[PDB]
């Protein structure tokens, strides 16, 4: 039911790039053409790792090529955004990235290749838990891959581990179909967002928001965009998160 | 209705040299207050970096040793007896960039910011918690603040972005009446063990854990405070849990 | 006095181990052993910090000697790798050691060498509350000493404690007697080491620990970090100590 991550995330809102961000009240068009088409908007969490996905019973880290720069070997592709977006399978050196197998020190590879510890939904829609699940139940999904050894930990993860996009769902989070042939209803979408990251109960667990669309589309606030801090200090901790 | 920083503020308990330790004895002035019928009322001490508004502009802190020259627009509020410094404030300056990052931002000001709005943190409607809000800076005028968050002290507070707070919001809850310690028209005081009592609740009460410390507003305008530190307690992110997370 | 056990020794792993020393789907013989023979376990949470001790009325830290290296003055020996596992006076500049006294600017050393911040359960058995103690209290007890200057402070503890080993017992951690063969018969459980593995990643108390720690009724300890479950230890991936569940 959810969205895919090939390609670039344009922004909910209109942002300029100041090289901080310049966030404004305006949405992004697309947003506003496919809202007045009718399809449904489902906030998701954004999580803090590295962007990846199972393909085939294995993991594949997303790798941005810059023009000119050589393809690596097994590079596939996904979309353009102004470089190359795409996905290849892991090498030696991804230490960290195959740490989210679960451990078989009696397998040549040290590793239970058709097991990968995830932290989803339990069997309530009320908290996260860390489940031992089969690779295969994520094939042509794209993940988050999370933990110590990403990002500084900011999640506060025990583990490292796969979150399939769009698993945490946002509660009470600003309806964004009120600010777009009459006139919107409430118009300061910037400032609500800003105040739902700030104030409300899942806000301070999360790096943003990553809206999900029937059209298959995508709309991304990160908290620079909100003009607000990311760290594991500004975070509590993701398994605490409540839904 | 709270006090405002403009000197040096004493220690509820006097302190001994070893560092200062508190140790089980009121501040002098503390007594008289109370003994001359003073309310006191118990708030928590937040680490941030002192400022104010005045006019309607933010204002930093200075402080300053008598044998140097005074910054201009410098307005002197009080006087250190100890190190013997200037306690003043300042308009910001031009390099104050997360002093000035409090102010909200706006796409349609020559630089970027609404001067005449800051993100504070405050009280809520029913008074149960905290929260970030938008606020005329206007409202704040003439009151000293705690700029906080990311960039001022390592943001032990774990904010989510660079605010002021009024000090003197957070009023704390069950926090030993030091009344109790003082000698009323005579009598033996009530309780004993101030420093025990008051190092006990930093520790175990529920408030404790979020602050940096106490202080007290009374209403002679007097204050009187304590640190982690006069009570031999770490303070840092690690030993602190989120402002944004405490009980009021 | 109390009813846990002295930390003299080293301790075994609860589970069998393999090669990093990541823990198996079996259990340590002599545990299964002393269980079969009726021992009752407590399991009691591990704490990261110094292993101590209250003898006579002085903390001692504990030193392990090389068995190439000489024995210091006032070195008791406790316990036996090939390293013997002893007991110290704390050195003049164990300043983080003595700093679990509680202070005290009139006295020669600045402390009150009588009396120590112990971190502990409270009357009722719902949460850990800070207790300054008369260091008496706790003579001839083993002691995990705790805090911003000890592992980095990973418990987020607001000064350093000393806690008795054992203090903290751990609600809901897999009965390790449903997985050991009961009158010959089959276990209830088999799957020791995938049970205790979502214990730590998903309880409520799990998240604040280090580890697990077994006290038996005969002086036995077994062991598990989270290291031997293939998971991380640190502040950022563990929960203040004084706000665990109990
Ligand atoms: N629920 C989610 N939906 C989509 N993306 C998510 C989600 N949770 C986490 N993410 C991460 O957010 C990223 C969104 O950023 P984007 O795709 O624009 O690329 P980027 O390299 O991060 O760009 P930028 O530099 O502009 O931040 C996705 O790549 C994905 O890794
Ligand atoms: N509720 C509050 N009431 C008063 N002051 C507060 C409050 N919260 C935070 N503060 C800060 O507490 C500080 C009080 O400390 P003070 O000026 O006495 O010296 P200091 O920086 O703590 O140094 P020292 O311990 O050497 O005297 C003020 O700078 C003020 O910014
Ligand atoms: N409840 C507890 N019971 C026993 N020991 C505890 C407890 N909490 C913390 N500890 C610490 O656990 C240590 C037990 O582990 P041990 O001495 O065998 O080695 P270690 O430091 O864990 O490392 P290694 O795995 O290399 O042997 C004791 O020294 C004690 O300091």
């Amino acid at each position: 039911k959810m969205c895919e991550v090939h390609d670039k995330i344009s922004a909910i809102l209109v942002c300029a790039h100041v090289k901080k961000y310049l966030a404004t009240n305006c949405l992004n068009p697309g947003l506003i053409s496919a809202i007045q088409a009718g399809a449904r908007v489902v906030p998701t969490a954004m999580t803090d790792g590295t962007c990846c996905r199972v393909f085939n019973g294995k993991i594949q880290k997303r790798r941005d090529i810059k023009p000119g720069r050589e393809v690596p070997e097994g590079w596939i592709q996904t979309g353009s955004d102004g470089h190359l977006i795409g996905f290849m399978d892991l090498e030696k050196g991804d230490k960290w990235h195959y740490d989210c197998h679960v451990k078989d020190p009696s397998s040549p590879s040290g590793l239970d290749i058709n097991k990968v510890l995830c932290i989803t939904t339990n069997k309530a829609g009320d908290a996260l838990v860390y489940e031992e699940v089969n690779i295969a139940d994520l094939n042509g999904h794209t993940v988050e891959l999370m933990g110590p050894k990403f990002q500084s930990n900011p999640h506060g993860l025990k583990a490292h581990c796969l979150m399939r996009h769009g698993t945490v769902k946002l509660t009470d989070f600003p309806d964004l179909r009120d600010y777009v042939g009459a006139e919107p209803l409430k118009e300061n979408a910037l400032a609500d967002i800003r105040n739902w990251f700030l104030n409300s109960k899942q806000g301070p667990h999360l790096e943003g928001v990553v809206l999900h669309l029937d059209n298959g589309e995508m709309y991304k606030l990160h908290r620079h965009h909100l003009d607000l801090e990311w760290s594991a200090k500004s975070a509590r901790p993701l398994d605490q998160i409540p839904l």
